[PDB]
């Protein structure tokens, strides 16, 4: 059995690992390769703060809510483990702020200690009149990707830096299953008008007195088009940019200004915080995650798609990897 | 009017500043001088992490509940101003862990968003079965004392490094009011058998992924004789040593091991944190704060005592300071 995973973001690397844990014992030659054009630290995954939080509104596929909840339990189960530091994993609480009242999120019982904000809390934020407080987790993609890499290396998974041109090129080399975890670029392998860049930009800032995340929302502007402030391990992520169809992988001054002045107003102690770096990335936006089998091609090759995780790839990755690992088990039964 | 404030910890500096702000305009000569044996960073104020939290049991003097609330409201009014970083002041949420259910604390409505831990939060901590979550404040003594020093230097308040041997040595120099802010050492200037040292010890470690405080409680061993973990702006404080009557200003290896092993069992990710430093100080333990006036005979002289804040001098300093300034006004009234 020869398996080629395309993509070394969190989606491909976690899928690779999951497929290996569940089937190395029962497939005598289980040879897994990863083809990726970019590795950490140059993926979309490395740009994310890594806060666990799905979108506010229920997903078009209800099984995504389970995949997120399965990811949360796995990560929470390891947050006190000694190797949590190597994962870039830790607990964090904070605020979601709104101008108007709004229905409670579908994941209110996935997170810890969910509640509405008391009136004295909403006084610290003049421009906002309603919101939530809850405890979640941060999984910083860069530590995590490096962790996944070294786990798959000790399991025999080999890594190759190449741009794949077609599915059929990979099948020609003799792949049996192709796992397609190509993120926002999946359209180049197979046209998909439902997949779109959601361009984001973030600032990384030294502000270690900040112990809480703070996400604000403007419901007439789209999600993550309002300031947010997410403390990481070494640095504080400042953000609030979400632009559909924008493929420019290049930091933009206007967006820099939007992030800075938006966050500084939200939390004035930021004014003196030092800017450590700035980064742009492309959420793979789709109305739903594509996570499903497809049979292509010459004499036929199995493909497992797993892309389109928008702005919640880190939040939902483990449930997705588990599901793709299931789809892989079904391929093996069909192949006898 | 010549005022001599003895002591440059949090109590003496805040009281000096509080008195100058309220009376420099209506006292044409208001010469305030601070005398201190030790300044930052050699005071026990410097050793404290600075978490705002009273003892759990109701204070012997009910006016201390108000002094603590006034301090929290004051600090909370300044946490979102760019001044805040200079003070060393920021918001922080976290846990108080108990083995068994116990009564709520009196101060439960002073802090933000108080509530009980849910079962899934309690599961993160095997050794404890009950507790609280809430949002409080940290005021790190080191930055706060240097900020107080700067506000005071800007106001003509001159400082002198000297050991005061007696009250009337200071009166013989010409002091009209003496503000006694000598903390744990007050018994040397006037015997007070109710004032005793509560020796504590703490480690500072590098663990910047800890975003919550965690205080544990063992009602059999007494308050703060159980692991606590308090993230600061730059390092995390590990502690849990409260030894009545011990005057040894020296780090002890047994107490090191108790702190380290207790906090590592509480939070295993701490086992790879680098130890940055280690400090010992003396909580000025008294069954209630001595904040009151006394006429002492000389030649006589006016005295305001303000000492014996135990393990909550930062929690309560500002209410005490305002009270000491009222008492200063009553002195001005009697002399017309
Ligand atoms: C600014 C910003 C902030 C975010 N914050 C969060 C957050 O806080 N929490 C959260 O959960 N999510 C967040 N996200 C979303 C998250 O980053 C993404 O959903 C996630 O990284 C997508 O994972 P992925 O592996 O599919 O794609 P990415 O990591 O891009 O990985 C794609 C991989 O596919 C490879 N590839 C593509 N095409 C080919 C090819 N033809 N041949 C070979 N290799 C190919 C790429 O080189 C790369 O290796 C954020 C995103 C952005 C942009
Ligand atoms: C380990 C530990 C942790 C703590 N953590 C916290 C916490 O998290 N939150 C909290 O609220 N509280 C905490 N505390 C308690 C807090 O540190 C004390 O209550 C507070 O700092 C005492 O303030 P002070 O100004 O009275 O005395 P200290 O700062 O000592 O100041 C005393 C001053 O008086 C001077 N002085 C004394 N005698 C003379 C003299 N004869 N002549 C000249 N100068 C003299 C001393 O040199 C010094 O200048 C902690 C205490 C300890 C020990």
């Amino acid at each position: 059995m020869r398996v080629v995973v395309i993509g070394a973001g969190v989606i491909g690397l976690s899928t690779a690992l999951c497929i290996h844990e569940r089937y190395h014992s029962v497939l005598q030659p289980l040879d897994i390769k990863v083809y990726a054009d970019r590795f950490t630290p140059l993926t979309t995954t490395d740009v994310a703060a890594g806060l666990w939080q799905p979108y506010l509104s229920d997903p078009n596929n209800p099984q995504e809510a389970d995949w997120s909840q399965q990811t949360f339990d796995y990560l929470l189960s390891h947050v006190h483990s000694p190797n949590a530091e190597n994962l870039g994993l830790f607990l964090i609480s904070g605020y979601n702020l709104f101008h108007e009242a709004i229905p409670d999120p579908s994941w209110k019982d996935t997170v810890l200690g969910f509640r509405k904000l008391t009136p004295r809390e909403l006084d610290m934020f003049p421009d906002y009149g309603y919101g939530w407080f809850h405890t979640s987790l941060i999984l910083e993609g860069k530590n995590y990707l490096q962790w996944l890499t070294e786990r798959l290396t000790e399991r025999g998974v080999k890594f190759f830096q190449r741009k794949v041109e077609s599915f059929e090129e990979v099948a020609r080399e003799g792949a049996d299953v192709i796992v397609n975890c190509t993120g926002v670029w999946a359209g180049a392998l197979q046209r998909d008008p439902l997949l779109q860049p959601g361009r984001g930009q973030i600032m990384k800032v030294d502000a270690p007195w900040m112990k809480h995340f703070i996400l604000t929302h403007d419901l007439e502007r789209g999600i993550y088009n309002s300031p947010y402030i997410i403390p990481g391990t070494q640095t504080v992520t400042l953000g609030g940019i979400f632009q559909l169809g924008n493929w420019s992988e290049l930091n933009n001054i206007q967006d820099h200004n939007t992030i800075w002045e938006g966050c500084c107003r939200l939390e004035p102690t930021l004014k003196n915080a030092r800017i450590i770096g700035e980064r742009t990335g492309f959420r793979p936006v789709r109305p739903q995650i594509r996570l499903e089998r497809e049979q292509l091609t010459g004499p036929n090759t199995e493909v497992i798609h797993n892309y389109g995780h928008g702005g919640y790839g880190l939040t939902i990755h483990w449930g997705c990897a588990l599901e793709a690992a299931k789809l892989f088990g079904r391929i093996l039964e069909e192949k006898k």
